[PDB]
């Protein structure tokens, strides 16, 4: 997150670090066995992270999970960024509390001007490069699906949407990939591209989770 501000530990309780020796990726717990999170992250060897906010030191309401099985969208495409998407099923449920609390799937879309709540321990500057020890939130608007195509010179799918600021300065970043984009309550987002970060008309885009409510419904029921 660039120009973000310090969470607070545990405000975020959905949110989850995705480690295999070190961070690598964010993202959300939707059940006490189930993680979202981007297909992009996909590895062998995660463990999630819940209860997180300084992710180099033991705090006190940590649970450390490995990942029993991971699933990957059928449709993910790596060439154009279509369906970047993947659950990932915990080994063992997830002890929930006020610290480790399930984030609910949209019902419906989310619609351009709504803010949103995105976090991660992403980069935290356009030029150059600083890892934040703590969770970093940053509320951004959900920005038109024509003003996201003019300022984007890769294709925009209809299973993506783009947030944050034209002017530049507030953005996610590298390291927050994966990571909730939370509105009215729902995880409507998930952390997924973006040029660079933070840069004049370069805006963050992120997988359109409204999209994909059925299949995540059912991959779970069926595993
Ligand atoms: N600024 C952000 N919102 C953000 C969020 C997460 C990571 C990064 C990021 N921090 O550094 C680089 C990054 C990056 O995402 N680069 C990038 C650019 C384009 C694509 C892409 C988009 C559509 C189709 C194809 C591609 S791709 N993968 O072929 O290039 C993928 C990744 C930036
Ligand atoms: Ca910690």
């Amino acid at each position: 997150i660039v120009g973000g501000y310090t969470c607070g530990a545990n405000t975020v309780p959905y949110q989850v670090s995705l480690n295999s020796g070190y961070h690598f990726c964010g993202g959300s717990l939707i059940n006490s066995q189930w993680v979202v999170s981007a297909a992009h992250c996909y590895k062998s060897g995660i463990q999630v992270r819940l209860g997180e906010d300084n992710i180099n030191v033991v705090e006190g309401n940590e649970q450390f999970i490995s990942a029993s099985k991971s699933i990957v969208h059928p449709s993910y495409n790596s060439e154009t960024y279509n369906n970047d998407i993947m659950l990932i099923k915990l080994k063992s449920a997830a002890s929930l509390n006020s610290r480790v609390a399930s984030i609910s799937l949209p019902t419906s879309c989310a619609s351009a001007g709504t803010q949103c709540l995105i976090s991660g321990w992403g980069n935290t500057k356009s030029s150059g490069t600083s890892y934040p020890d703590v969770l970093k939130c940053l509320k951004a608007p959900i920005l038109s699906d024509s003003s996201c195509k003019s300022a984007s010179s890769f294709i925009i799918t209809s299973n993506m949407f783009c947030a944050g600021y034209l002017e530049g300065g507030k953005d996610a970043c590298q390291g927050d990939s994966g990571g909730p984009v939370v509105c009215s309550g729902k995880l409507q987002g998930i952390v997924s591209w973006g040029s660079g970060c933070a840069q004049k008309n370069k805006p963050g885009f992120y997988t359109k989770v409204c999209n994909y409510v059925s299949w995540i419904k059912q991959t779970i029921a069926s595993n």
